[PDB]
Parts: C-alpha cells; structure tokens; sequence
C-alpha cells in the first residue's frame, strides 16, 4: 500500500536525470533543471535550444551540466555560468544514459567526451590528479552501469559495475565489477601515462534456479557497521528480473587475493590492483600484466540474502532502512508504470499502479519518485 | 479444438514408454506392454514384479524389453522368450528415460549396460558389426534426447542431439548433435577397438530475442523431398519453451566442411567424420585426432521458420503434416495436463485442456495421445 502526493510541473517535461545532492532533489529535465527539497519544487530554467540537463554533481557548488544543442556545457546551480567552463565530458553531446559520480571533489563519468563516441570510464582533472581513462573496449558501449567510492582501509578506490557482451562463438552478457585507485597517477609510459593503471575486474554472477541473471539495470552500495553491502538488478531477455546482493568486504579480498584470468606466473611485487602510496607510480611489467590480464580468475557469489525475482522491465530501485528494526530494508523498485516495494525481512513484495510514466525513485527519508507528472512523495 | 475419443485401460497404469511401430502404438507401461492398433487395444502381461517395460524396438519381431526386478530382459511381442536371449542393453536397470533406436536390425542405445551407470551411446550386435560405445564423458549423465538414422547420399549414419553441461567457470548448458557412421568399424588399436571412429558434434542454436535455448527435449526428423528437416523442442530454466528447425543438409555439409574445434593444423586425407568404405578401418592418426577434438568449429544455425515460443514444460511433441497443404504441418506438442497445436502455415497456437497425467503424443494418421487413463484419438 502506498499513497504519493504529487507536486506537479506546468507541463509533462520529459525526464532526463535525477540525483541526490545532499537530500535535495535535482531533477535534469529538457529545458530546465527542478530542485526538490522540503516539499518546495524550485524549477530553474537555464536554456531551452536542446539543453537535455543530465548532470547535476556537487564539486564545490553543485554546478549542473546540459547539452544544449549538441554542445555540452555546465552552469553554477542557479543558472550562472561556471568560472571553469566545465562541460566536456561532464554533459554528453545527444540525450543518452549517463553515469558520472563526484567523490570529494574529483569527477569521475563515462560520458562521451567527443563526438565519435569511444566509450570510455574517465576521472577529470582535480584534486585527484590529471584526467584518466579507461583503455579501449573495455567498457562496453552499453556504458557504465553503476559506481561508487568506498574505501580499501586506507585507500579510496572506485568500483563500476558494467555488463560486457563477448561474442566468440555465441554473444554472451557477462555482468562485471571493477576496482580503480582514486589517486591513480596513470600509468609509467608516455602513451599510457593518462590510463587508469589500477582497472581490475571479476564477474558477478546472480543465478537462482539455473537460471543466471547477466544484465545489469542498477546499482547501490548501502554502508553499514563491520563493511558495505552491494545490492545490484540484473534484467533477463525472458520475463524476469533479480535483485542480489555481495558483500563489498568479499569482493575486496577477492581482488587482493585472487589471480588473474590467463596469467599463470607470479605476480610482481606492487600486485596489480593494489593501491600506491601517494606520487608512486606502478612500474612497467606490473602495468603491461595489468592491461593485458585484467580480470580475475574468480566468480563473485552472491549473498545468502535477499536475492529475490521481480518482473522484467523494471527500471529503478532505491533501498530505505526500516526505521524500526535494523539491517532490514524496504527495497523500492520501480517499472514504467507501477511502483513495487519489496520488504528483506518478511520476503514479501507489494505492488501499485500509477498512470504516469515514471523514471526514477529517490529516497532520502521518505520515497520522492519521479515521474515525468511531476514528483511524488510516499507514505503508506 | 479438439475432440478426443478414449480407449482407456481397465487401471491407471504408469506409462514408462510409447513406440510407433509400423502403425502400432506400443506402450509399455508397468507390467504388461499394450498394443493400439485400429482403435484396439490388446494389453500384453508378461511379468508383474518390477517390470517397467521401457523398449519396444523392432528388429526380426518387434521384441519387447523391460527390467524385471533390477534385471533387464527382453521378450518377443506376445510374452514369449527371446531366443537370442537379448536384454542387457536393452532395458535399464531400473525405470529412466530412454532412448533406443533401431534401423534394419542394428539397434542403437544409449540404455546403461550394467549397474553403476556410466552413460555412453551404444550400437549393439548386429548386422552392422560389432558392439560399439562412444568414449566416457562424450554422451552427458543426463543421455541422448534424440535419435534417427539419415542417408548421407551413400552411407547410413546415425544422429543424435544431446544436452552437455559444460563447467568452467559457471555452468552452462549447450544443445549439441553428433554424428556416426552406422557401419562403423571402431577404432584402429585394441583398446580403442569397439569405439566410435566417426563421431563428431556440432552446437545448436535457437536464439529468439537475445534468449538462447540450450536444453533439448525432443527431437523428430521429418523427411522431405530434396532433404530431411530436424526439429527440436528446447526448454529453459526460465518459463519458456521454443521449437526450431534445422536443415539437415546443411548440418551435413557443415559436418563434411568445418573443421574441428581447437585443432588447427591440416585434417588427414580419411575426413575424420566420413564414412569408409565397408570392412575399411580408421587410420591412427585420424582417429586420434577424432578423439580428442570431436567438435567442429562452428555453429548450426536453425532455419528461418517455424521457430516459436511455447509453454515451460512440454513435455512431448509430434509432428503431422496438413493433407490439404504441403510442408505445411501441425505440431502437435503435449503438456502435463494441456494439449496444443500449432500451425506452421497460421502461426496460431491453439490449446486444450485434458484431465489427464498426459505422457506423449503421437501421430500415425491422425494424433493419439498417450496418458495415464490410456490411450486417446484426437479429430478437430
Ligand atoms: C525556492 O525558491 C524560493 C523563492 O525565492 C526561495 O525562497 C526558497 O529558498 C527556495 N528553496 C530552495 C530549496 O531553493
Ligand atoms: C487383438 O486381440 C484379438 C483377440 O484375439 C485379436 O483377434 C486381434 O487380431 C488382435 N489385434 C492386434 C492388432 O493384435
């Protein structure tokens, strides 16, 4: 059971992105930028040629990126222009799917940063250091699906979750996830010298009945006590989805601990994924195994639980913590029509119909989803 | 739509097998065997302990195999001794699905031959020569799921489709269909004497919308003018069957044609799957060679249509062509309760539903089906 009531636009604007900065909504759409926060729908128009909005990171002003007319550009919050002129690679050239995360004040983003359009995983200039990326064909040009910043005790490192399409004699979907360095330096060479040179990457695997689960739809690292817990949603080409979950402490000892896919030898003393202390630089053979193997040979199993089948099509889910007992979530995914809750602890999963076409569901202590109406707020 | 006359037993019998031969129904069932014939039905007792008769094969007379007790034993039709004393490899030792094929008076089985239970494929004494069985792990726990006997222009030779389960990494299934040559001579050394020399394999491929079907139920190859066109029923651990067709002529030239998966160098001058001329033996080379890389590096490809997507857990299908028309048939495919039909020139898919533990279908001239109450005759 669930009743939303809706703050509406003037108008149906075609949803393009939706973040969270800081429990305040931002909601890129075409045109304008909207900005939810205590009930209050504060929409912002900045330009309206093209100007499909779909960033809207938090640096040191939480400065949103458009892609007016085929130009990418960014602006402050309120319409001013940035003093930086970012917009490269923080806006893509033709509406599409985005992934760009904002660590302290380091950008990291798939998006496109010319016109062609080699996809590729990229972290911008800042703090950090200078820009990276990814080498080619490693991400698919399906994109990045999922990412987040956790440490590794000391280190932060990044993790992307993406699904490969490898085609050798059948084309099969293989879900990935991978480990970078944050303050990677690149790698020793000239040429590879803006490359990430910390990439690794081990397969998921969500199977329940045989049935193994290799799209994945979403991503969402939930924090907890002793680590952090990884909930993922893989779609089917046949008519089920799958929510798992991996334990984040799993997956980092794997890529510490596990050898690499292809390469029997020993591995060289600053193991490859490993983290460097600041301004060290991994050597050459450590780089040259790193690119040429660099998937694990090991399969990250799931959690016990909740792994759990919805329908196929769903296209958002955002987890809430139950205010009442603790480690037990309500899991709300959604599907272009109708919401679905799903409860960890009793298992099971309540539906509702909404005429809208939604896009998204934020939680930041209540769900806010977003529909191309307007956005909703729940309380059942 | 469906009407269905019932000539049913005078008990629920479970049904362990159904066999056409020459017209005749054959069903063995726990106990004694029945025998439809012209809307009769002439149940047959011959032993009552354990008994499943599981074979009906034709061979001189059509003799009738069952496992009396955990020993297996054949009989002539009417309850009579084999002569011969047939019936190691002809019945299992205890009730399984089976699957026993017979060309001129060469049985082919893939029946396990003593208690324990490794599975092979097997063609037995007979006018084509020896004993012979396909080397251990070739033929998956699971058996053969179809069985027929083809010309290659010259030569009989034998097919069957099986469903590996390849583990590596994460288990996948894959549908395949292998290749004998029904006069084969086995192999060249002593050891290697009643082996296989001429098997070869190849994977299927029934792919709809980015699902592929890779688990084989049943097969059935229908003959045509200018070749044979193979059907197969997959089902998948998801809730979707699919039926594809195959074009037996190209299966064969890509038997004659491709080259073996993972050996690279330059195939002997006797082909490794061909066929020799009579009394001729494999050489040594070639059959090590076909021994170790029995897998073409290739792919079957099912033909344009009739692929079609039915219900998870059918679990027989026959084919029937339309005496109005011409390569235009009604496969009729069966479901534990619920019989359907399906037009290859409509494309419709029509259903019905039966208050029976149905077992199988078949078709002599017009769709009799098999079920637990007895037999059925089916007139829309
Ligand atoms: C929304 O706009 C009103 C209009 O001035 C302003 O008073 C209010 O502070 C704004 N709230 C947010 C969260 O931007
Ligand atoms: C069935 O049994 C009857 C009983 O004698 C016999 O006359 C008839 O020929 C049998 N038919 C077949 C097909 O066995």
């Amino acid at each position: 059971e669930l009743e939303i009531e809706w703050h509406k636009f003037e108008t149906s604007e075609e949803i393009i992105s939706t973040y969270l900065i800081d429990d305040v909504l931002y909601t890129g759409v075409n045109g304008a930028v909207y900005t939810f926060s205590n009930n209050e729908l504060n929409k912002t128009g900045l330009t309206n040629n093209n100007n499909y909005i779909t960033t809207s990171i938090k640096v040191e002003d939480t400065l949103v990126c458009g892609t007016n007319n085929g130009n990418p550009k960014c602006w402050k919050i309120d319409g001013s222009e940035d003093p930086k002129y970012r917009g490269r690679g923080y806006a893509p050239y033709q509406n599409s799917k985005v992934t760009i995360i904002s660590h302290n004040e380091c950008v990291l983003s798939d998006i496109n940063i010319s016109k062609e359009g080699i996809k590729r995983w990229r972290r911008f200039d800042g703090p950090c250091g200078y820009d990276l990326y990814t080498a080619d064909n490693v991400i698919p040009k399906d994109g990045v699906r999922g990412a987040f910043v956790d440490k590794d005790g000391t280190y932060d490192k990044v993790y992307i979750l993406f699904t490969d399409t490898i085609d050798t004699k059948r084309i099969v979907k293989i879900p990935y996830i991978a480990q970078m360095c944050l303050n990677d330096e690149g790698g020793p060479s000239s040429l590879s010298s803006h490359r990430w040179s910390t990439f690794l990457k081990v397969e998921l695997e969500c199977d329940i009945d045989g049935r193994s689960y290799r799209q994945i739809i979403h991503s969402k690292a939930i924090k907890t006590d002793n680590d952090t817990i990884l909930y993922v949603f893989f779609d089917s080409p046949y008519s089920k989805s799958a929510l798992c979950t991996y334990s984040m402490n799993a997956i980092k000892h794997s890529f510490s601990t596990s050898k690499l896919g292809g390469y029997t030898k020993q591995l060289p003393s600053p193991a490859p994924g490993i983290c460097l202390p600041a301004g060290k630089v991994v050597p050459h053979t450590t780089f040259d195994i790193i690119e040429q193997y660099n998937e694990l040979d090991d399969i990250i199993k799931p959690l016990s639980q909740p792994i759990f089948e919805g329908p196929s099509g769903v296209k958002w889910f955002d987890i809430k913590e139950k205010e009442n007992e603790h480690r037990e979530y309500r899991i709300y995914f959604i599907k272009e029509n109708t919401i679905y809750s799903f409860d960890t602890k009793s298992k099971q999963t309540r539906s509702a119909q909404v005429d809208a076409r939604l896009f998204s569901v934020m939680v930041t202590s209540k769900p806010l989803f977003i529909a191309d109406i307007g956005i909703g707020v729940g309380i059942p």
